[PDB]
């Protein structure tokens, strides 16, 4: 275990190997960690657990730290499998140990473990749990951030906010604190996490943070459920979350597509050229969805003021990877972004119009589409390049 | 080169390595071949070329077989990149050599090569091209089988049908003829090809074959553009195409899904059990679309009387791989098949209803959906197992 | 659960999703199953368990079949994680239940579970365990087939041989018996399993089967730990094991390589041509190790009389995937096979000689190597094709 | 095209999609570019070409910039396929155009293209080529940096060094110059390139740079063949090459392994713990070679003072991915690094000793190995953790 602060002990688990989260929809290229915390005052409190894969390691490591019978309270901020996966194994040893959680957590815990006989304690915002030595736990409900059962736990005196998933990131390192790791890699994992997971709940982020700030609770450290502990200027991640929640966008355009004979690819490259020579302010990224990291594409979409999506017509519909990606974007609900569909066709086409409509369904403000037949020649590439010019002028943040 | 029959020489190319066709939407697990043919009578005729990757090998191998200036006619049955990719390199050496093709082929050839100065000869069904020694080529238009430019070329006397893509398969072998290869692997590649490529054009297959049969043309061999040459009972593949085109289905049910915590997986397995114990006649296959070969899933769908598709609710929509697969099935237009959507959810759900509707859009006759919350317990698995029973009884080909 | 025969119940688990075994060194393209059996006579005996992934399901399904306290004996034929993974979870409920296994199994069970306080019973070949109703279990030691702890359990009366890994295969199907599944797929998975796993233990196969046959024990069914139960002509898989163990080879040559600019690939294709035109009897397979299924290559190697391995020179050594594959072949110990190293180089080369030596280390009888500089021209390809001729004539099983 | 400086025009090609170089041994996660340059003074000089994939685009784009007959000289700094792939297509239009290159380049050009009838001009260090307007090209031989044919071309007046592969990186961006792109991403791609490609030629780097500096030639820009053009403080990449060539290492330890039951993984994690609590200065990275990016592991190895490699015993040999990686490291020739082999075994083992020996063959100074049986218990993990302590104390750059 690792000492977080005073009697707060990190009893979590590092995961150097993990590459797949949420099925295969989240790629953790830099591993992850599952942070659990054991507070040892007059009362002994365990906060969250770890992933199911390390259930047996978690209990044994917990035994080495403390006798399991001496654990007074268990706090579950969130009942996902990567935080409550090792709960059943633990409760098999100490079944009478009370669990403090939200009302919705009772539904989610019993939903997976099927053990309603456990001693649950419903907590709501403002409720306190005394642990002795002048210290107490304060619970703060955060529904749909990013689950209905989600909440945070604050420890007075030590001024530590156990925020669970919030302000966390999938980043595995031997060092525990934020000032001990690579800042660039840390920022990348943080933004990647928010973009792919927390984007559709952005409307709830700012009012919830504003509510918490009103409590006037001092914050020395922010101990999340994933990655580093924020101890050096810990509110820096809170400020990033405030920026990212306000329909975040940079002067940036992301282009992604799928192609069978690179005809649409040629269109994509030509569009990008037109943009660059019209608006030097705009940063442009190009991706082949069949050949690229999906989460990286989505992170760029999150950072972009607008996107262009390319697809060829395949059996009168669009290419499935493009279709799948558009479906996911519809769930993420990007805001204040604009889009334009493009692609090549053989005869009757139809996929480009089909794509433009589904992009509109995803919440994008649509501009005119760009269509081309077979392989674009020199004249056709001019029209594609011209299309990029028109997009740049329309989506300009400022004149010229 | 290899002797097909008499003065017919296979001057094509084997591809032991190829794994990706049509971007990444067709997996060739057993490689492929690109069959080109050189007929040497009084006239010298080249029929089709090969993939663009082997353009330089093709011309050189062609030089070793014959002086390029001695090539009298070039026949293009189909102007795709895996058949007309090496055309530009070839025509760069013999630009005055006439090209015989369909009217639509002029649009597709010029669409990729951008060389309209070539000497094109529009051919239609019934047209002949004499090559001497009492032999002639007969052209047969086959629009939308599977491209608008598609046609077949028949050689009299030798009774050889150059069918291009039709009756072909992606199967690489040192032996050229069908009776020289593994029959099981051959059948698998044939059915895989039809299911993933030719399914939406099934309505055009039977009338076109019936039209060709009316010509009363003897068939000794069928020389396709991919895989083996059919010489031993060559009409066996024609009969398979007739069977596969008639909205083909077996007493079979395919179940596929994507899952994040295996909750939907548990539902899938429970459904399958209910089916097996209700209708022993039904063959059941189960796939995880994130962990399986996509084309294999589609081949099973093609063979199935009905399917069940599973997805969890992710950001109020369905999982993208399921969405992508449903989009592709909408293009393939499966017929006389039935479907049922299922999956697990956390709170409000909605993905299952969303999936059922899109399956209906794909042409499936929909049965009732199956929904479950979180991880299915013993009682919940009973309902899933019961759902499989109801599906089996409804989709029964015969009573009991 | 499923009735195997009389009071024998299959209480195992199907795995439709599994694709990776032994890390990533075995690909199960058709899933797998983990077969556990519950015999209910006067005594109740459980034979083996399942993979750790389905541990909670295994125990729960076992409860639905019988009260856990009514389980009299537990038989562990083999203590691997895919057979003894759910042991700890089970023994946590019934710790006093005796375990019957080999002496080496005590080391392997305690090696993973760390529960030496369990009540182990060492069994040896010929030892019996009465279960009532005139029936008894007979244990047969099979060390290094394929583990030191490996054994088989025979049930008298019902004449059922519980062979564990032996005669098994990774094949998932809703039907349990061999006469109920696809015979071609069954054969493929059986041979694939033997080639990649049981090849180095081939010398031990024949004497052990001969020893078992000497017991004159009637065999009605063979219940393995993976895949189908052999009930219809169960000795068919025994004869296959006898054939495969005798340094199995067909008139077949497998060629595999890795390449950076397809120079070595061009050599590979030319070699294959030389073989085919010299010995038409020989079947030839070509693989790119970077683009193919590794286990399929090894299955072909197992079936081949000889192989040719290709590599280019990379930093004065060979390409890593070739190095890795040769290392694995060194462990598999193929017998009575011949080999030839080939490949392209830029200047000083050396990788081909390095490869030839390591192939000799793997047990292959080496023929002359083939070297070429850069991209092989027409003259160079003649030498490559000529090399295939020389190899074909040398490795001929019969003249011409 | 893009203006580099004055009459120097970038006529290269961006590659947003490329992910595989040298077969599959180099992963370009951020794409790449192929830089070609057209100098238009009194004479017109083309410097290098692009990859074969963009050959038709290269020639066409070149036509749009200038009439091909007006091209006076062609300079080939390096005849690899990603620099000379489009040479044949170009020379097919202007065969009489002279080619300036090293003596070894004649062998490498003719080795691939097979056109020795081309007009080659052998150049050596110090040789000049006048292009008018007071400007001239100066050639500098750089054999085995990183090919025998490799050289650089310097343009007087404009003070531009065409370094080809040297100082380049695989990084695709719409902006051409180094001060216009993300500095962190640029540094990562630069170091990644050197570590995986230029490491074994490090002994040649420093003397060659020293030789060039002796020429006292002003360097305003460095135009490479891959990635950005260095115009803003161009000597920053030169200093990095000087640092990286001097047997570069940081206070860092990289641990990588392959595992079948995570037994070796448990050992790896325990070792890392022992190191971290013994020497807090040391940075530790852990990788599973079957689940990680191979090039990233090698970049970490390059940056590390020492490594620990893990493998289990599989058929009396080591796991193939470990074998393959060690083979590649043997070619890369890392210097002044130390190593320790570890891993789990079932009975007789042997793979750990086998690995330790091959690590010694790769040039690592070996410390004692670490062996464990089956799954490491609490006592075994103590020894593993203790091993990390012993390694940390031994490999310390400074006391404590
Ligand atoms: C499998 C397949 C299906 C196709 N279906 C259609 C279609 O339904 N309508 C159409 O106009 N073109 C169709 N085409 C032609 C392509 O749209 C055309 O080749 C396009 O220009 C190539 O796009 P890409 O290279 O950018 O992927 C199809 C092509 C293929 C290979
Ligand atoms: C990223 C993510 C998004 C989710 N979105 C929703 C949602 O929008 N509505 C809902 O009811 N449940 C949602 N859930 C909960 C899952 O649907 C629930 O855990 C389900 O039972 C698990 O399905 P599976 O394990 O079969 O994939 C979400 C879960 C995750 C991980
Ligand atoms: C990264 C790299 C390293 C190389 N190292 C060597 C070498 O050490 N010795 C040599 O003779 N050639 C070397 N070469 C040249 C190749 O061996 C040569 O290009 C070969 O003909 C190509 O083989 P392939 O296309 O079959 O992969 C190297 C090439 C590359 C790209
Ligand atoms: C396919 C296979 C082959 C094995 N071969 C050997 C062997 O030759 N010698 C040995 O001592 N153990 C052998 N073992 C046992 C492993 O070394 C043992 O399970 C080890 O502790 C697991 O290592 P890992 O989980 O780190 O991969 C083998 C295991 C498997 C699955
Ligand atoms: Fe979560
Ligand atoms: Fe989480
Ligand atoms: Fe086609
Ligand atoms: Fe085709
Ligand atoms: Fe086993
Ligand atoms: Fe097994
Ligand atoms: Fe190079
Ligand atoms: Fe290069």
């Amino acid at each position: 275990s690792i000492v977080v602060k005073n009697n707060i002990h990190w009893v979590g688990q590092r995961d150097w190997e993990v590459r797949d989260f949420h099925g295969t929809e989240y790629k953790t290229l830099r591993g992850s960690s599952y942070n659990s915390y054991l507070i040892r005052e007059e009362k002994n409190v365990l906060i969250d657990t770890v992933d199911h894969k390390f259930s047996r390691e978690f209990v044994q490591n917990l035994r080495n730290e403390i006798d399991l019978a001496d654990i007074d309270y268990i706090v579950i901020n969130h009942a996902e499998e990567d935080h409550a996966g090792a709960l059943t194994e633990l409760m098999a040893q100490i079944p009478d140990t009370p669990i403090y959680c939200t009302a919705n957590a009772i539904d989610s815990i019993n939903g997976h473990h099927h053990h309603p006989e456990w001693n649950f304690n419903v907590v709501k915002t403002g409720d306190t749990l005394d642990i002795g030595n002048g210290k107490q736990l304060i619970f703060v409900e955060t529904p749909m951030l990013h689950w209905p059962d989600s909440m945070m736990t604050y420890l007075t005196g030590d001024a530590v906010l156990f925020s669970n998933d919030a302000f966390g990131q999938h980043y595995c390192d031997e060092h525990l604190f934020n000032d001990e790791v690579d800042q660039t890699e840390l920022f990348e994992q943080c933004q990647r996490y928010y973009a792919n997971i927390l984007t559709p709940f952005s409307r709830l982020v700012t009012p919830k943070i504003t509510e918490i700030l009103g409590f006037n609770l001092p914050v020395d450290m922010i101990a999340t459920s994933h990655g580093v502990v924020w101890r050096d200027n810990p509110t820096q991640i809170v400020e990033l979350y405030l920026k990212w929640a306000a329909d975040y966008q940079e002067d940036r355009i992301t282009i992604f597509y799928d192609t069978m004979y690179n005809n649409t690819r040629m269109m994509a490259d030509a569009i990008a050229q037109g943009i660059a020579e019209t608006d030097p302010r705009v940063a442009v990224k190009i991706f082949n969805v069949a050949r690229s990291d999906k989460n990286e594409i989505l992170t760029n979409v999150f950072r972009s003021k607008g996107v262009l999506v390319g697809t060829s017509t395949m059996n009168n519909v669009m290419m499935p990877k493009i279709a799948g990606l558009v479906e996911e974007m519809t769930g993420l609900r990007f805001r204040n972004k604009r889009a334009s569909a493009f692609g090549s066709h053989g005869w009757s086409g139809g996929a480009v119009d089909r794509l433009s409509t589904r992009l509109q369904d995803a919440g994008f403000e649509m501009s005119l589409s760009l269509k081309a037949k077979w392989r674009p020649d020199q004249d056709a590439l001019k029209l594609c390049r011209e299309h990029g010019r028109e997009i740049a002028r329309q989506w300009a943040l400022a004149p010229l």
